């Protein structure tokens, strides 16, 4: 009596498996996985639900995951980032997805539900990204935790969750800190970002990056790329910071550095990117510009103050889809994307597939060590490690043509290293 | 027995006209130039034909010369790049439109035939981008000659056939050369490409730019633009010209600047800017890596052998409107983007509305000045005065807050000049 | 009765000579002007008479006109621009120069006359750099002019002058503007002061620039320069501009502009680019943030109002040569450089010499120009043919490494050009 | 019958303390640390040894301590590396230092050995920068190790020894590794070497970096630092690395990423970052063209084989202090600078002084920590606490004028954080 998948339209698998073929291209170190775990199937027997945008590039993860064998059901992370030929692409291959670009909340959790549990028994693992499956099981199916073996989690906001709850005795089953690998947070949250980032603001509204103040809160990995991706177009872009360093670090790199009070009253385009509650107030919105442009990319909905828009707005005209413009009490208006929900998946389609292999090959290295070596994981939060983390790089470097140099056995005796690694200790920061 | 107009759907009317609110927003000079004309109407009596991509920003144009008093009847200079929205809005506002994305060559040439005849007489004058209509009036309806006062031209292909034809006794008819104007040559070529260069090839393919070189042809307003977008991305950017002084404006930026025949070997992504025939050959491409991405940006589509493409390729497929991925005899994959058509307007939506400001109003400038005062200019092909230049930035200065400082007298006279300007001499390059 | 040359220390030529070995090698167009026409001499006959910064870079030029023929008698045009090491080698090797770092102003005027007369008669050319040795003949030697054929001119405030000159019929002698050849003006004055500005204001004072507000006045060639050499180091930059359209250019490049009366307050770092004078007063100094460092990059020092820190300052306190540190009534301190003299030169050691090979190329080729072909110059001021312009360029690739494209017969004939140039129109800016 | 310092000439105390008294205002979080701990002299009783650079910076840290009530004797950690005013200054302040620019490698340890035994009792403290200090105890003295209560290590190399020992049963004194405080390592290492790398080869070559090829061995936080002040120069960067995640940090930077075998062909400047041996050799030297720049700005010169250069050059000639330029057998010329010693100390004067109060109030903060709290520090390799580092930050924004946001308590709860910090995780890597 359960659906065994429910998209917008599987009529676009043909479109979405041409994407995937592209992607998979893109892709090397998903691909290098398959190539060495397609004969062995380490994840035989396991039965992973993941919750994490249904893009592209998630699909070929999907795929990857079920080439070393296990089973998968997935729901997106989000109500607006799902990619719909990837989701019917992936439902056509027989594989249950529950996802839909647009879902409402309540389908949204629906969604969720629907891949707890298999054909043949509940989860035995959790590939979450934000946390919202993390937290579904441990308060709505915590009898579902001793049976499973793992978790491992894609971003910062999902993370920070995590540590509040080991630090509070909630944290249940083994977790590995994927968001945290360097090959993840210093190249996804940041590169991915610089380059999608853009991509939404422009497929939404067509703006002219060139000549305008461009404000972004929060210097963080996500931070640190929007804001080199806005001054890379011209814009004069001006930080928000609560950390001393990370202030200090935009400083001197030539970022003017105030508060949001102030800067309200000269930005155009407004980016949150703190992963913070109450970023963009109403008493802001009465400061800015007219048409200034407001969006968020941080994980949740919860930086920018929507409701106080539809609430004092004299006007919400609808451009596009995920595209509002308002018009307030003082006449001047606001242009808000994606209803405040993450701008670079509402508006565009993600961060390009190549950063993504980058996360998704810590995904599956994860989930492997998890599922294959439980031994290694007692309940908590981890990292994968360094050498893993390495590893994950140098699969990525012959696609772009890098020829990496190897340490005589002089050097690396001079240097206390092993000439195959790690080359750092592991609070390095790259 | 004529079609008022022909568009793809009258239906998308609306959502144009909202493009077109937006847009007017974001284009201060046009809507200075209505405000400043609306009442006067100096172009009244003017029957201007335009055949220049029909975009969001070309019906605020649109617009604009028609509050000024003209009678205008437009066509696209581009089968690929009307925005159908924007042509509906235009039709929908009665003025004859006569444009679709996606024309076949003689529907190309059909649509810039219904805009030569008005209800009341011939055109007296043009607004052209890229020379064809100029070229079809001085081929095939020379007759109509003595009946038009004047053409204003807005880009560099087109500027540089003018002179070809002036220096041949061709030219009969006085002309403006728009593109040279500093407000466009130096703003629309180089800011407007740094941003639609990079939407075309994203909305295309999605591909990460960072890690990839990429390779631009010339190093001209257009490659300059190009090659910022590409680099400020991560992409390695190499360099081909023939100029030695541009070739050395690359190599002092930092950029590698050598041949085609040796980068058709390392790049990931091309892109051709230079407004020449022969740019990259079936020779090229059998040297290209795995699924580079090929297009052009130049305003006609004569830079990539893509006729080489169809009849060389073993597969050809469709990825989506605009986007082709070939493979070749030896296995490998070339993606192709709009045909060779440029990919800024073919893929995505052209620069933005605000560059296009710039250009377009130095368009109502030269079409008033052509047309109000044609005793200034006799045949052959002319620049707007700098006085007028200047004046288009200035009207761009407020919308982006710029406090501009005026010189003292006793500055004026030290610099033997107007507080008022013109500020440069005519041989500046700004 | 009349010194034989006039400098620091004749015992600095070793040192100078072992200097322009280095540079000799930096600036290939020079060399290949001395492999071209040592052995016909197309000089000979000429007594050119120089008044430009004696550097090391200028000791080459010097040379390679006397390999070229001429006979030749040197003066600086600043009194702190000589670099003596360099002045030192060209006296020893028997050239007539009288140049030292730190001359007063009478003898600075001293310096110049000594050039005038020449063993075997006056002066019969001039190569100037901002117009004083121009000036001095055409005020007080005026019945020297018959016997002048030519003058070359270095710089945008000489050249500025020379129009002004023949505007109002006192330019006697044929001129060629050197500062606009392209190879001069977007490669001196751009590339040149990004690296010399930063050299001069570290040498000085050592500070950081990350973390720094930077005030450049002007966005001309230099200011361009200089703002992208600040910015590149990670301070913020404010841009003061009196032309709407450099100013529109500086606001789409990212930069915040404004006037000094408003920037005075925020400015850790002032730069005077614009060649005129008073730019900042002594109520821009009363604003300032302590130990603001405050210099000028412009030809004359008439840019700061260096006289009211003289005449208004609690203290003054020489910190090194060139370096000077007032303390004002407010109790905040002012870091003032060369005594607000052009500081790449009067703090260090100008642009590199690679940069200056392309501008003194174009020096050698003015002097031949005028010398050997006087019937293609009438009295007036003008430009170096196109096809000389790119031939500097050209000079230049080998040294590094830049492949330079053919066109071939079938593209040159499509572009309508010749396939040796020149490939560009005459108002193209580059 | 001891000296009480040595220095190049006491003469020069007076240009020095105006330095000091520059560099004073600089450095707030020096001055900061004296206006807390004049008062309550927090390092009574703690007798200071030091080891590094002698510099103006370093002056300032030294009074520092001093202030707060240590007992100071300090060395210079490089032959090249000391600034003669600021030792003079120093020495004539009666703060007994031994240290002057150019030693022998005698005189070196010479000047470590008078910092040992003080008027009253051995050091019982080490502020070191590279190990050597912290060697010459643990070797030859470590009779003095348990009158030793810490070591606070300033740089890369020293900590990766300091790791080594503590590996190794040898480190008997508790250390604070000062280099990985975020403070020290995200900010000197990378924008301090950003700016003084370039002066260094200035300095000493006023080459011309646009145009130029550039290869960085190594991609750390030196590398990183030089590569991009390089590139904003218009030099095209290579990059060398071992690492694959630095390595691909660099290639989606848009650097080519190679070995040193196939770039020493292409470079026109080599700079070395990795703290490792035998990175340019004599079979590299052989390939470079003519007039290559070769320096190094890792800690200790091992990483360019100079004596290669010294037993096969044909030439060696001595341009300057420093700057040594040979002929090769193939005729060709290497200059190598100050004969392979970090290259920024030892050709001009070290990281600007703002950055340099970052490392040193780091470094006043950890000789403070271990003396007044050993109870904390138990032996082995610690970091500062991250509310220190916060701290150091934090006193340095106001300098800047950085407007930092305070989290509401709202806020702070739903980050589960303090509103007073520490804002991330201990593996946060910024
Ligand atoms: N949309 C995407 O593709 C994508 C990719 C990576 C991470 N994310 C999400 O983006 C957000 C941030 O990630 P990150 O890796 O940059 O986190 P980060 O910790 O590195 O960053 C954010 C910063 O925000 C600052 N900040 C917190 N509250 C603030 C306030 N009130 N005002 C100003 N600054 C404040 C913090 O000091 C911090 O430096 C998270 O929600 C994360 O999950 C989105
Ligand atoms: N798509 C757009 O929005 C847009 C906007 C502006 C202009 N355009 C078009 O873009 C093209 C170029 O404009 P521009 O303003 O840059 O012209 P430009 O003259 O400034 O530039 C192009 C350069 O190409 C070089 N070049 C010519 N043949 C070459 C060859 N075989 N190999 C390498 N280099 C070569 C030339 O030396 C030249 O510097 C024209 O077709 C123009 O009409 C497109
Ligand atoms: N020191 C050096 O090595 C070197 C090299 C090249 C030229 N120069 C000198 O530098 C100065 C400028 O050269 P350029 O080639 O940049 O000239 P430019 O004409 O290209 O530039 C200067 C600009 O200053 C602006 N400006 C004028 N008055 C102004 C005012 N009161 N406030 C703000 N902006 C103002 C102008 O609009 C102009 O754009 C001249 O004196 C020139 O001779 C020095
Ligand atoms: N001169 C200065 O002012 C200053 C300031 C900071 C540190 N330092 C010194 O600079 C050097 C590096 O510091 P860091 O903080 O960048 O260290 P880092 O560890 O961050 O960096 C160096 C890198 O070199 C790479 N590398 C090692 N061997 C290599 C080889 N054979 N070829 C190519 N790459 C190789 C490593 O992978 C590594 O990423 C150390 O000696 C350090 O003490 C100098
Ligand atoms: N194209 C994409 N597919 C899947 N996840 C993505 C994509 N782009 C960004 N993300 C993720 C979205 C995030 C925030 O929830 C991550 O941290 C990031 O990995
Ligand atoms: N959005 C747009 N609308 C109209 N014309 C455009 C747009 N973007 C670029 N163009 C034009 C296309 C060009 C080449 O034909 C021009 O030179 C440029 O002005
Ligand atoms: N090293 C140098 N030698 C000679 N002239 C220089 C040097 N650096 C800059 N200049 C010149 C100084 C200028 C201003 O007078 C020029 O325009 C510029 O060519
Ligand atoms: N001006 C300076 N004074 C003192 N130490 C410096 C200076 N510049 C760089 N350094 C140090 C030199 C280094 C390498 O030994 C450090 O890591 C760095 O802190």
């Amino acid at each position: 009596d359960k659906l065994p998948y429910k998209v917008a339209d599987i009529g676009l698998a043909a479109w979405g498996r041409k994407a995937l073929d592209i992607a998979e291209n893109e892709m090397p170190g998903l691909m290098r996985m398959r190539e060495r775990y397609s004969a062995s199937k380490p994840l035989k027997g396991a039965r992973i639900a993941g919750c994490l945008h249904m893009t592209v590039e998630t699909a070929v993860l999907i795929e990857t995951l079920v080439t070393l064998g296990a089973e998968v059901q997935w729901s997106s992370c989000n109500i607006f980032s799902t990619q719909d030929h990837a989701a019917a692409a992936i439902a056509k291959a027989g594989i249950p997805v529950y996802a839909w670009k647009g879902e409402t909340d309540e389908e949204y959790l629906w969604c969720i539900e629907q891949t707890l549990y298999f054909k043949d028994g509940p989860l035995n693992m959790i590939l979450d990204d934000g946390g919202d499956l993390t937290n579904l099981i441990h308060t709505k199916y915590p009898q579902l935790l001793p049976g499973i073996r793992g978790i491992s989690e894609e971003t910062t906001t999902g993370v920070h969750n995590l540590y509040k709850m080991m630090a509070n005795g909630i944290l249940k089953v083994p977790a590995i800190n994927v968001n945290d690998s360097v090959t993840k947070s210093k190249f996804d949250n940041l590169y991915g970002c610089r380059e999608s980032l853009i991509d939404g603001i422009k497929r939404a509204t067509d703006v002219m990056i060139a000549g305008k103040v461009a404000v972004v809160a929060g210097y963080g990995d996500v931070g640190k790329g929007c804001a080199q991706a806005l001054r890379g177009f011209g814009a004069r872009v001006i930080i928000t910071e609560i950390d001393p360093i990370n202030a200090l670090q935009a400083a001197m790199e030539g970022y003017e550095v105030t508060t949001m009070d102030e800067a309200c009253q000269e930005g155009n385009i407004f980016v949150t990117t703190t992963g913070c509650i109450d970023i963009i107030l109403g008493r802001h919105f009465e400061q800015m510009k007219d048409d200034a442009i407001v969006c968020n990319i941080g994980h949740f909905d919860v930086e920018i103050d929507v409701k106080w828009l539809n609430e004092n707005a004299v006007e919400k005209v609808n451009i596009k889809p995920q595209v509002d413009r308002y018009r307030l009490k003082n006449g001047r208006r606001i242009i808000l994307l994606a209803e405040g929900r993450l701008v670079n998946l509402g508006c565009a389609m993600g961060h390009p597939s190549f950063v993504m292999s980058n996360s998704f090959t810590n995904q599956v290295m994860a989930q492997i060590e998890l599922w294959t070596h439980p031994d290694k994981y007692p309940v908590g939060v981890h990292f994968l490690p360094k050498k893993l983390d390495e590893a994950v790089a140098e699969a990525h470097l012959g696609k772009l043509n890098v020829k990496l140099t190897k340490l005589t056995e002089k050097q690396a005796q001079y240097l206390g290293m092993s000439c195959d690694g790690p080359f750092k200790p592991d609070h390095y920061r790259y």
